[PDB]
């Protein structure tokens, strides 16, 4: 078939890669000077930043996007992260790190808890498995089985570093899935080279299999002819497709499309596409003079006002900052009602570094804030609505249409097998 891809963000990349390895004519037209959108590298004053992602995959080289990438014969070196760690206070009952802290393994969380405690959580990680807590969110479900409130403040950290949610803001059920796919596929890893590394491998792919590239060039329509996707307009110019790929979010797609959607028709999509919640926070990037994470894996800090965590790339990947330094990046959780007040929320992320690293050297080397159009992700975790739109031959792609239960990149490459797929 003729297919083309709008946007070449990940899902996009990753669509392209599999059609042109499947026998397809693929062209992808991308907006921007450079193609990975939230997913590549930003060069800023000798440190390879990014334009989104953390460095990361959540599920390293065991999971689905690292098994896409062998799939299409990719080649990226993604190598394990080291066991992520907390941060909590000395002394139980301190409300934050002024007094001190200390650092525990993520897999000894219930190590914090009384025996009577531990002990519940301990026949939990055996119960849960196949009898799955449903029907409420994940602070709900918590609180009706420990009252200690740990708990919650780990529960919280967990959800803000990994889902960009507060727990009392996911399914339990959502929670349990992404449990079930640590015990699947493992835990974090780091691409060798950042974001850019797995960009530039499927970019090699999908020209050794005769697809194209183009940047510069923004999609203005969607055409359709019948019900059926049948082409698009870039840069004022028609392209015919059998097989249109959008990696734009349902949203951004349903404009596209403007001209052919029927309220009437299609008013179960209006209204999907109106229930659409991004879910927005801010990436502090610090120009470390020393080691502040010291690990490959990431540091959860439940014990802030914002901070929901940070990792140190460069531990894994010392070409990602300049020599005797290393990129520290901290992820904080924004509330949509709190984005109009992103400047107060950056003042109390910078107050939580003081407190998470007293008397460390570094600098703030750049802060980023993420939200609504250009957001952590188009669909918030454990919301996301199918591929699907009215249109035969339409397909969408992308962090506005995750594979249910895959933490944020693996969920995109979850939702484009299924695509492919159909
Ligand atoms: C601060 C932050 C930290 C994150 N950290 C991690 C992490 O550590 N691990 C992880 O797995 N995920 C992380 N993510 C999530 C991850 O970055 C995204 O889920 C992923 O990059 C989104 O990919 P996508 O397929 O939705 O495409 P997008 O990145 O949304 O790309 C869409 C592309 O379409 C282009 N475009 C838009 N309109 C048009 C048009 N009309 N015509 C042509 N092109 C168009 C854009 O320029 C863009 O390149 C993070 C996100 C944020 C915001």
């Amino acid at each position: 078939m003729k297919t083309v891809v709008i946007g070449a963000g990940l899902g996009g990349l990753l669509s392209a890669a599999r059609l042109s390895k499947a026998g397809h004519e693929v062209e992808v037209f991308e907006r921007l000077p450079i193609t990975g959108g939230r997913f590549t590298n930003l060069s800023y004053k000798g440190f390879q930043l990014s334009s989104g992602a953390f460095h990361m995959l959540p599920n390293g080289p065991g999971g689905p996007l690292a098994c896409f990438l062998k799939e299409v014969e990719a080649s990226v070196n993604i190598v394990r992260s080291e066991m992520t760690t907390v941060r909590v206070p000395l002394k139980k009952g301190n409300p934050d790190y002024v007094k001190g802290f200390k650092d525990i393994s993520f897999n000894d969380f219930p190590s914090l808890l009384s025996y009577k405690d531990r002990m519940k959580i301990a026949l939990l990680i055996v119960s849960t498995r196949k009898n799955r807590p449903s029907g409420s969110s994940l602070q709900a479900w918590i609180k009706s089985q420990v009252s200690d409130e740990w708990l919650i403040k780990f529960a919280d950290s967990f959800c803000g570093w990994a889902l960009s949610l507060k727990s009392d803001e996911v399914p339990v059920e959502e929670v349990f899935e992404i449990i079930e796919n640590m015990y699947r596929f493992g835990g974090t890893g780091i691409p060798e080279g950042g974001c850019k590394g797995i960009i530039d491998a499927l970019e090699t792919v999908i020209s050794a299999n005769g697809g194209k590239i183009h940047t510069g060039q923004e999609v203005s329509k969607i055409l359709i002819e019948n019900g059926k996707a049948a082409g698009i307009i870039a840069d004022d110019r028609i392209h015919d497709a059998d097989l249109v790929i959008s990696n734009l979010g349902h949203a951004a797609t349903a404009v596209l499309c403007s001209e052919a959607l029927s309220k009437e028709a299609d008013a179960a999509y209006f209204k999907m596409v109106g229930t659409l919640q991004p879910s927005a926070g801010i990436k502090i990037c610090l120009a470390a003079d020393e080691p502040l994470v010291g690990h490959t894996g990431v540091l959860l800090t439940p014990y802030t006002r914002r901070i929901n965590g940070v990792n140190e790339v460069t531990q894994a990947d010392p070409e990602l900052a300049p020599p005797g330094k290393h990129l520290t990046m901290c992820h904080q959780y924004v509330a949509p009602e709190n984005v109009k007040n992103l400047e107060s929320e950056i003042e109390m992320g910078l107050e939580d570094l003081k407190e998470i690293f007293p008397g460390k050297r570094y600098e703030v080397l750049l802060i980023q804030s993420y939200h609504d159009e250009w957001p952590v992700n188009r669909a918030a975790s454990g919301t996301d609505p199918g591929n699907e739109t009215p249109f035969s031959g339409l397909y969408v792609v992308g962090d506005g249409a995750k594979g249910k239960g895959g933490i944020e990149v693996e969920g995109v490459a979850l939702g484009v097998m299924s695509v492919m797929e159909k």
